[PDB]
């Protein structure tokens, strides 16, 4: 269907961007809104309401640029805003070597049903936060499976 | 009116981005559609259909990124597409030392009523192409006035 074809295009764009940033160890934080509304967090960032593309996602997260610090939040198959604030988790069960990007992802996942993707600037490792847990060191296939499952 | 205020915000976003890129010698090519529709050229680029911000404009043109080569085409208060193709002018009134961004800007200005802004990556100079003419070495004040008059 058209809806299915658009979902797969968006998944492909995300995974291509994430792979590029993982290879270059570009830190990234990308939250996909689901049933719990995230308008309060969207409003803390720079409005985009942009079509998704791997190119735009990459350009957003380039280090030392206006938009790279904070979360991209996606909603209704668009990039709603960039450089958004997310609440930092206080969970004592996050790996102790991880920093604020991962704690922000876990934090939003504790109070929403969203799915957040994180790329580590230290290692290029890819992780996903959902339901208060962080799933670390994901392969490309594993991230794809999570996006399709979501 | 709201239209008038939106125009003012868009002009403020453009001038802030251009000023930042000029200071850093970040090459840029930004075409503002007016009454001649530019769909043919928009369709050659990556679709964004994004709300304008100085932050997004800057992020687009950062060197060695997916979106930085080619033109951004704006429609009113939106960035329609990035990395767009524009025709190259053969005009003999383009300074011989100038490269493809300036020739593309003059080229589109010969077949549309659009206004195109160019930042030189060699000098940081700011120029505008309109109606087949290139006006170089613009001050911040002159650029803002040209945009307001447009
Ligand atoms: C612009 C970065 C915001 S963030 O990525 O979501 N991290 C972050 C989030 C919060 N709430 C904070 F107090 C401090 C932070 F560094
Ligand atoms: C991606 C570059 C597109 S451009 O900025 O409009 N420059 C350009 C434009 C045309 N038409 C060309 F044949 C070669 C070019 F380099
Ligand atoms: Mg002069």
């Amino acid at each position: 269907t058209p809806v299915e074809e658009a979902q797969q295009k968006t998944i492909e764009a995300i995974t291509k961007a994430i792979n590029y940033m993982a290879k270059r160890r570009i830190g990234a934080l990308l939250t996909i809104e689901r049933d719990t509304g995230m308008g309060d967090y969207i409003e803390t960032g720079i409005p985009l309401n942009a079509k998704v593309s791997s190119e735009l996602l990459i350009n957003i997260f380039i280090p030392n640029t206006p938009l790279h610090d904070g979360a991209v939040i996606m909603k209704n198959n668009e990039i709603a805003a960039a450089a958004c604030y997310l609440p930092l988790s206080e969970s004592p069960f996050i790996s102790k070597e991880l920093g604020t990007r991962h704690r922000a992802a876990v934090g939003i996942s504790e109070v929403t049903d969203s799915l957040t993707i994180i790329v580590s600037e230290e290692t290029g490792g890819v992780s996903v936060a959902k339901n208060g847990d962080l799933h670390r060191e994901l392969t490309e296939e594993a991230l794809k499976e999570m996006l399709e499952a979501e």
